[PDB]
This record gives structure tokens, C-alpha cells and sequence, in this order.
């Protein structure tokens, strides 16, 4: 047969930057573009569903919406005469 069942918790992440890929396999995006976690069973690497693309999406070039986490890092200098 076939049956099972998991706690119930949508996970949603942010691409922080473009990942282009060689191969249509991989689920390409753009830094913005929101994909919902389906499922996470290895450690670094999740399933990603998006409204029409489909695929996996790398969850170290993601940033989670439920983080307990807070980075310090803005960058400047555009240039000075």
C-alpha cells in the first residue's frame, strides 16, 4: 500500500541571489522570487514548488522568512570625487 503523514508547517524562503543553472532540471529563479517548501528531508537540500516552475532550490542561497537570525552587513561606497 501507501500511507504517512508529517507535522504540518510551510516553510517559505526568499531567493537572496540569482542561481542560474546550465540544466532546466534545477529550479531557476530570480533574488525575489518566492518558492513554497514542499518538503526537507536532506539537510541543505529542499524540494521547491512555484506557481508554474518546479524544482529544487539550493537553501543555502535562500534567506527563511521564520529566521531567528539577524545578519549586520549593508555595504557602501558608491564612489567620491
Amino acid at each position: 500500500g501507501s500511507s504517512g503523514s508529517s507535522g504540518d508547517s510551510i516553510v517559505s524562503a526568499e531567493a537572496v541571489w540569482d542561481h542560474v543553472t546550465m540544466a532546466n532540471r534545477e529550479l531557476a529563479f530570480k533574488a525575489g522570487d518566492v518558492i513554497k517548501v514542499l518538503d526537507a528531508s536532506n539537510k541543505d537540500w529542499w524540494w521547491g514548488q512555484i506557481d508554474d516552475e518546479e524544482g529544487w532550490f539550493p537553501a543555502s542561497f535562500v534567506r527563511l522568512w521564520v529566521n531567528q537570525e539577524d545578519e549586520v552587513e549593508e555595504g557602501s561606497g558608491p564612489s567620491s570625487g
